[PDB]
């Protein structure tokens, strides 16, 4: 199709490997580039986490609100919200818009022991029908994005179709739904990523995520107005293990599409 030769060319001017999935609600279509291909998800697990973090407070009513202990050896490599609060607590509710605006890896660990380790993340995927993602490591000081490594993987069009699912879907319950469209919606991290390519009338709710081989990713619901939301998935990689981050790419990957 038309976009999809304009992102090929956009890949080919960036020396790297470009993964884009775009589900348009309005009829159900879809845009892929590269979208069964599997890409290192980085921090945009982090909405899955939450997602499952929600999906238990359904019959837990009040687990947002529980405390958890942030110590010392719970800080890892980036963790500007947590490093606040050590010696002291945050309820899952701030650790998971910690994790979601802030992108916040301690945050991120927290949500994942209390569903029991990664494997609890993927179950979640699992039953809501995504049987593509896998999160296999907590955030650590040494993270990696390293091509072709199966871990910590997803494709575009897996990770749009759950995207979907959590936010315009009901996979979650109704309040949970909301919960994470306004964290999404408040995210401080994407400013030059999905959000600099699209026109200003529309809301974005977004998660970034960027690693290793400079890998820079965005996943992004995004509400027109006047029209039906979108789906927007963005993964970049590059051969060069210290490449630098490109957020640029994706930017431009959304322009294409919001043209289209
Ligand atoms: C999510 O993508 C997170 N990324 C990381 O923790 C990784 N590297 O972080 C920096 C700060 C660059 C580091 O070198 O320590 C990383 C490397 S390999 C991998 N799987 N992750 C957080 N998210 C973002 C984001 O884009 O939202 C960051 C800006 C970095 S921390």
């Amino acid at each position: 199709s038309a976009v999809q030769q304009k992102l090929a060319a956009l890949e080919k001017s960036s020396g790297g490997r470009l993964g884009v999935a775009l589900i348009d609600t309005a009829d159900n279509t879809q845009v892929l580039y590269r979208g069964d291909e599997r890409f290192p998800m980085c921090s945009t697990s982090k909405v899955m986490a939450a997602a499952a973090v929600l999906k238990q407070s359904e019959t837990q009513k009040q687990l947002l609100n529980q405390p958890v202990e942030i110590k010392p050896a719970d800080l890892v490599n980036y963790n500007p919200i947590a490093e606040k609060h050590v010696n002291g607590t945050m309820t899952l509710a701030e650790l998971s818009a910690a994790a979601l605006q802030y992108s916040d890896n301690t945050a991120m660990n927290k949500l994942i022991a209390q569903l029991g380790g990664p494997g609890g993340v993927t179950a979640f995927a699992r039953a809501i029908g995504d049987e593509t993602f896998r999160l296999d490591r907590t955030a650590s000081t040494l993270n990696t994005a390293i091509p072709g490594d199966p871990r910590d993987t997803t494709t575009p069009r897996a990770m749009a179709q759950t995207l979907r699912q959590l936010t315009l879907g009901h996979a979650l319950g109704e309040t949970q739904r909301a919960q994470l469209v306004t964290w999404l919606k408040g995210n401080t991290t994407g400013a030059a990523s999905i959000r600099a390519g699209l026109p200003t009338s529309w809301t974005v709710g977004d998660k970034t995520g960027s690693g290793g081989y400079g890998t820079t990713n965005d996943i992004a619901v995004i509400w027109p107005q006047g029209r039906a939301p979108l789906v927007l998935v963005t993964y970049f990689t590059q051969p060069q293990q210290n490449a630098e981050s490109r957020r640029d790419v994706l930017a431009s990957a959304a322009r294409i599409i919001a043209e289209g």
